[PDB]
């Protein structure tokens, strides 16, 4: 799974608990799991 202290690694069903998600900086540099929502 896209851990929250890990680059975006295939195959993955998004990260480990469901309310986070993949976010880059530049292209394809600095992709970590992030929990961008508020309730899910």
């Amino acid at each position: 799974c896209v851990a929250t202290r890990n680059s975006c690694k295939p195959p993955a069903p998004a990260c480990c608990d469901p309310c986070a998600s993949c976010y880059c900086r530049f292209f394809r540099s600095a992709c970590y799991c992030r929990v961008l929502s508020l309730n899910c």
